[PDB]
């Protein structure tokens, strides 16, 4: 989760000062991704259907690649390993 | 994923020139479908609650049938096979 959250925030929000909101932003949306949410119209902030058009900038085309890797790891590896854990220890 | 993505794009967007955006569009939404997103108001683009009314045209009534088959295959067959793989190899 943190491996994803910290780059996502740093790439999309560079002009930020220190604040405790940084601690929420690196942890909040990545957690909710585990639970069926995708933030579809926040991926690819430079698209025409985007809800974050003010956030388009240099290097933002990276964040869809990052999130694709993130959810591959959490669901296809880690959620199913956890299912497999319980099935074999029940 | 590609078996679905290529027809979906071709039927809904016919008047397109060559571009590398075609490589994103055949792969992007089908991937996010695996992870709990449905794009509910983009199915049946000719409906009244649709968010893509400019995309209604000849042959677009096919894309709900395609997506129904797609998700049947990915979740009910392929995600559960993968769960069954891990449970039996753990
Ligand atoms: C993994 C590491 C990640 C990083 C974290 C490390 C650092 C941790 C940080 C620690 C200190 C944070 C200090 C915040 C100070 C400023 C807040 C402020 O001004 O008011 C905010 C209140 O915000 C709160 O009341 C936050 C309370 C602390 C958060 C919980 C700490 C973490 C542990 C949890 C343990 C349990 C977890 C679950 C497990 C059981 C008000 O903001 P708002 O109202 O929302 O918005 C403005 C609107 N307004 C006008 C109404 C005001
Ligand atoms: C399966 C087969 C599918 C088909 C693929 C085959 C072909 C592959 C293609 C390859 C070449 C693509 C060339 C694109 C050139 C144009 C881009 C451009 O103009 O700028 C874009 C940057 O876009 C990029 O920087 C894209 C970077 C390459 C994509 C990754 C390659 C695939 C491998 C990945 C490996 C890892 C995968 C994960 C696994 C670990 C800017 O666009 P934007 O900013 O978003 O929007 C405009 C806004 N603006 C005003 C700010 C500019
Ligand atoms: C070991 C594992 C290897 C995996 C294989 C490799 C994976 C395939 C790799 C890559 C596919 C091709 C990548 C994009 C091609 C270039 C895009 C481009 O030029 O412009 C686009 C930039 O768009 C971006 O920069 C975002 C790139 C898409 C990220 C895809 C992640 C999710 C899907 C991947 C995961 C599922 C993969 C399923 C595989 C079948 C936009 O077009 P434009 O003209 O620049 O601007 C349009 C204007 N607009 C922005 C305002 C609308
Ligand atoms: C992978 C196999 C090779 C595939 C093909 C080649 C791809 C590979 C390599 C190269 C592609 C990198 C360059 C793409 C530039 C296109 C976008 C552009 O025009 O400008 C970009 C700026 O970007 C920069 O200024 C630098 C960006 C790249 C540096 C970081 C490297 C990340 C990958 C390193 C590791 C990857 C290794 C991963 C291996 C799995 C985007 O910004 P903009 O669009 O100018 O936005 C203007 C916005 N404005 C108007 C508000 C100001
Ligand atoms: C399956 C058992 C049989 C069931 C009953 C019969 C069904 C079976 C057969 C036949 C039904 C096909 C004709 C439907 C036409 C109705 C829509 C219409 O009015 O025009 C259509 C145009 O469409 C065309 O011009 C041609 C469409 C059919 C060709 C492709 C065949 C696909 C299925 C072949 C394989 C299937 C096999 C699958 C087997 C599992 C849609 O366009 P429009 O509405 O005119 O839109 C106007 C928009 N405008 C105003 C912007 C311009
Ligand atoms: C392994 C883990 C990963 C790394 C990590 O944990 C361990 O390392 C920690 C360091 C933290 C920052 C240290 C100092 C400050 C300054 C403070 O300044 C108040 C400014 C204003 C408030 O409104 C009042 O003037 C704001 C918070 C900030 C930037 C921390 C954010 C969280 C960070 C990045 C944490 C991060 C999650
Ligand atoms: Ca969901």
């Amino acid at each position: 989760l943190l491996s994803f959250g910290v780059p996502r925030k740093a790439i999309l929000y560079p002009h930020e000062e220190p604040s405790w909101s940084l601690a929420k932003d690196i942890v909040f949306h990545p957690y909710w991704m585990i639970f069926g949410e995708v933030y579809a119209y926040e991926i690819d902030v430079c698209a025409n259907d985007s809800t974050l058009p003010t956030i388009c900038g240099p290097g933002t085309w990276l964040t869809p690649f990052l999130q694709a890797v993130y959810l591959f790891v959490q669901y296809i590896i880690m959620v199913n390993l956890l299912i497999a854990f319980f099935n074999n220890v029940y």
